[PDB]
């Protein structure tokens, strides 16, 4: 019953993908709650930080893509170290009370930096979207003596209630990476889009991102990201699910606005770098455990045209509970670090 993270293997250019929600200290104090079962020392940010550090040191990723990055924490500390390690840092917080965000950090000598595009999911002409929640999407040149790489990131709302919200928030990200993605020779670019979608496997979210078609007529909207709730008393999915004055069309994509079918689409073939469950036994995989929580909700997703090298294997709900949950005295996140190894082939 050995407990270990294993790197599972499936005229290039291959680069390695980290993604990793690394918990807000402020996030963190204001759900206490959480974690209840986590020793007072471990919680500190003085003590969290360092072992966070110490891991995306050690892996030492070619991209990283990071949620809950805490902005104070991140001009003092978070940003010089990665600098430090030789990543080029873009970052974009959220709009609200909460002054956490995502970040995209690269390595210089892997990649230089061809645009920065910032997602912000507010709206304030558009009630739907009144949540802070941000993305951020990057085009990256290989440094090769190319093709453009996409980079996407993204925390999306949290409410489990609110997959209205959800889903037109990831439509918004999906608008951004088509814009970016876009070539010359009118196909996309490769791109990865990583990120803490609040949502598990085989939710109809997570379905709409892997086929690319989501059919929402009668579905409850807190049955979008299939996180715990009741499920009674829910109002099901309006058609369409946000207005024209956004200017996105039903395939995620941005249109030409015109002064004035219940099937959600995009143009992107994607593939979960995550099975999911293991293969042996059939249990599913965790990203995240705390006192009340513990499932997957983090993804790197990834064009299927990259090719998937290997992955570092993720743990059960039982495996977790075993080191006494997370955070604890060696992990220092209540999510673990989803780790790619990619090629491009050229
Ligand atoms: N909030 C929790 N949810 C699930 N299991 C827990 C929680 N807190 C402690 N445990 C674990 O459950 C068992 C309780 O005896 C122990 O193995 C302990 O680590
Ligand atoms: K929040
Ligand atoms: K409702
Ligand atoms: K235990
Ligand atoms: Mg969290």
């Amino acid at each position: 019953g050995v407990i270990k993270r294993n790197w599972e293997y499936i005229n290039k250019f291959d680069f390695s993908v980290m993604s990793y929600n690394i918990l807000s200290q402020d996030l963190l104090e204001d759900n206490s709650h959480l974690y209840r079962h986590c020793r007072r020392p471990v919680l500190h940010w003085s003590f969290r930080f360092p072992n966070i550090l110490k891991e995306i040191k050690h892996f030492d990723a070619d991209v990283l893509c990071l949620q809950e990055v805490q902005e104070d924490h991140y001009g003092a500390e978070i940003r010089p170290s990665l600098e430090s390690l030789g990543y080029h840092c873009e970052y974009k917080m959220r709009t609200g009370r909460k002054p956490d965000g995502c970040a995209i950090c690269f390595k210089h000598s892997k990649f230089s930096l061809l645009s920065v595009n910032p997602v912000e999911f507010f709206r304030p002409d558009i009630s739907l979207l009144d949540r802070d929640n941000v993305g951020l999407v990057l085009l990256l040149q290989p440094k090769i003596p190319c093709p453009a790489i996409c980079v996407a990131n993204t925390h999306l709302l949290y409410n489990p209630r609110r997959g209205d919200i959800k889903l037109t928030q990831l439509a918004m990200l999906l608008a951004e990476i088509s814009s970016v993605a876009h070539q010359k020779d009118g196909s996309f670019c490769p791109i990865v889009m990583c990120g803490d979608f609040n949502s598990v496997p085989g939710s109809p979210l997570y379905s709409f991102i892997k086929e690319g078609k989501l059919n929402y007529e009668g579905l409850p909207i807190g049955k979008v990201s299939g996180q715990e709730q009741s499920s009674r008393g829910q109002r099901i999915l309006s058609i369409p699910i946000w207005p024209p004055n956004l200017g996105i069309s039903q395939n995620c994509v941005y249109e030409v606005q015109q002064v004035p079918s219940s099937n959600l689409q995009h143009h992107f073939s994607l593939s979960s770098v995550y099975s999911h469950y293991f293969p042996d036994t059939g249990i599913p995989e965790v990203t995240t455990c705390h006192s009340r929580s513990a499932i997957t909700v983090d993804y790197i997703f990834y064009s299927a045209g990259l090719k998937l090298l290997a992955r570092l294997s993720l743990l059960t709900e039982q495996d977790l509970w075993t080191v006494n949950g997370l955070p604890n005295e060696n992990n220092s996140s209540d999510h673990l670090p989803l780790l790619a190894k990619f090629r491009l082939e050229l």
